[PDB]
């Protein structure tokens, strides 16, 4: 396992030094958005939270396409808020439950180190 916690104050720079296979070792699910909501990885173990298959999901839009329940002001207006910003690090709880068990997690969004890419991050709870 890469050895990184949920919700550590540096997650941003430890993460940069990660590719896809790297980020697979996360103890906690992990997608990188760009600034429209496109997912640029997703990692393995969100696969297990929401079932979603990782090679499938990249490319589309997290807020339309892939996860409605987060098209509201409570998850994708904060983002928005963030994106426009250009700084983004908060943390709350959510339920995801489109085609799916309706399933609580601890959601952490932060913006990462690199220009127009934003975090999220997802364990149960
Ligand atoms: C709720 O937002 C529904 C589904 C879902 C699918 C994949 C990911 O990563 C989160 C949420």
């Amino acid at each position: 396992m890469e050895h990184v916690a949920f919700g550590s104050e540096d997650i941003e720079n430890t993460l940069a030094k990660m590719d896809d296979g790297q980020l697979d070792g996360l103890a906690f699910g992990a997608i990188q958005l760009d600034g429209d909501g496109n997912i640029l990885q997703y990692n393995a173990a969100e696969g297990d939270i929401t079932g979603r298959d990782p090679k499938q999901v990249i490319g589309k839009n997290f807020f339309k396409d892939v996860a409605p329940c987060t098209d509201s002001p409570e998850f994708y207006g904060k983002f928005k808020e963030g994106v426009a910003s250009g700084n983004l690090n908060t943390m709350f709880e959510y339920t995801f439950d489109y085609q799916m068990t309706p399933t609580k997690v601890k959601v952490h969004m932060k913006k990462a180190l690199s220009g127009d890419s934003y975090w999220v991050f997802v364990k149960r709870v």
